[PDB]
């Protein structure tokens, strides 16, 4: 988790809310529900849905009925706990699941950032030794930017033409050949049919019968650029397969940094990772702490 | 002026343009086997501008139909049906976005939301349009105190008069009777409001809009609520709940020199069927400009 990576990555987020302190020197008592109106807008501008800003704001609120904040200062740190609290509290663990046995089976799933991102985990993996078979079932450029990926993160790749099939026989050749992690890209639209619903749960269905244990994770990638927009088709995608984590990308320059609050309080399905950078290394592991420190240093 | 300076409004959504550049760039990679990856890519730039899910579904559903029809087969063309696609949504479904201050004089119009000072602000720069336009323009106070200490400087900038406080609906009683026995042609009136509304404040609001109803019958002729385009889509959820207390009959979106997210505008249109009046697109006081479906489309895809 590179800090100053996470750190120039939300700066443009970063940017809108550093107005929270300017309106926060503002405060006492009698003028408080107006410039808490005003905090909440801030917050809305960068993201944070209406109802979890809502929330936030809400519970800072009835601490300063109750006596609990009375400054500025204190009400700032107030907002930061909050935040770290409803990016905490209910979801599970932001580290990937790879159980006892090998090999593991991550499934990446979402509507070119998916092949991106397929390539910039398996180059985690790679820098810790992980070997690494990736799965080209999105079926066919697809299948030629993952080839590119492979060769540059020095992973082996299974090729097609039916994707569950493809799947199937990479986690077959995974079990046969020792292959620590099977990375699988899936095909996905932006929104969903009766049909590309039924191959997406046919290629569960195919993972799971060549090995049982799989898939470990379903990994859904976003576009964070879309901000609090990506919630749609988050949920459409959870009603076709159980996603246990997500991937926002290209928040580098977002100033809609928010919307990882707003996806994590409203689908109680952690974010795993933050894509920051065109870089390679720019895919980072999720942090809620390091998080809340980037918005607000 | 009721026609919109064109390059205040296409300075005003630099920002929004920028973003939707890339669509030119996307569309000379259109070919048939590709549509399909290529119309979800545009799609997402339309949801990065704020075309909320619903409205960028319905604008790319149908340029699909067309081109699975073999009426669009080129990327100029799906541009130009895009352009259109747009123009129509904003026009087919709502009303005149011209004010409505019907026969009789005085016309009201009550300026609603959530943001006082960008509501008193709004006030001031309507009153400006109608001063330069030999109107004779009477403001009220209804926001109950510094809201009506800033009207105040409005109502000195504008030339325009101003009744003040404390309820809210007695100050609004108070104008539009002093309107119609001054020969007014247009009163402005400011009134409280909150991000949430709670009962009291819900009721306040229509305590108001009776108040006026009551000194003249013919009265409000507009309930416009103005809305901060820098929270962009995230603007509907206060939009419908201000809807549910008073009749809204038009829109006002200020501050869209500040913000990408400019599509908020058709979002709005297509989700509340209300149309957007005039918008905010610069600090001047001119800055106000008068909704156009076709310049406001110009101005994102020139």
């Amino acid at each position: 988790p590179d800090i100053q990576l996470l750190f120039s990555g939300f700066s443009k987020t970063r940017e809108n809310l550093a107005v929270v302190d300017e309106l926060l020197t503002y405060w006492n008592l009698d003028e408080s529900e107006s410039i808490l109106d005003e905090l909440e807008e801030v917050l809305l501008v960068s993201d944070f849905g209406p109802k979890t800003a809502l929330k936030i704001v809400d519970t800072i609120r009835k601490d300063i009925l109750a006596g609990r904040l009375k400054s500025g200062p204190q009400i700032k740190e107030a907002l930061k706990k909050n935040i770290f609290k409803l990016l905490t509290e209910r979801v599970t663990t932001t580290e990937l699941q790879l159980g006892n046995s090998r090999p593991a089976v991550l499934m990446i799933v979402g509507v070119g950032g998916k092949t991106t991102t397929l390539g910039k985990l398996a180059n985690r993996f790679k820098k810790e030794g992980v070997k690494v078979l990736m799965a080209a079932g999105d079926t066919a450029a697809a299948g030629e930017q993952l080839e590119v990926w492979a060769q540059r993160t020095g992973s082996e790749i299974v090729m097609a033409p039916r994707p569950a099939a493809v799947l199937s026989q990479a986690v077959r050749r995974a079990v046969e050949e020792d292959f620590d992690v099977v990375l699988c890209d899936t095909s996905g639209r932006l929104h969903t049919n009766y049909n590309l619903m039924e191959e997406l749960r046919g290629c569960k269905r195919a993972v799971s019968k060549a090995l049982s244990s799989a898939p470990n994770e379903v990994l859904l990638v976003l576009d964070g650029t879309t901000g609090l927009n990506m919630l749609a088709q988050a949920r459409e995608f959870n009603q076709v397969i159980g996603v246990t984590g997500f991937i926002l990308t290209k928040l580098d320059g977002t100033a809609r940094g928010g919307c990882v609050v707003s996806v994590v309080d409203e689908l109680s399905i952690p974010v795993k990772f933050v894509g920051v950078g065109e870089g390679i290394d720019d895919l980072q592991p999720f942090d809620a702490q390091s998080f809340v420190d980037a918005l607000f240093p």
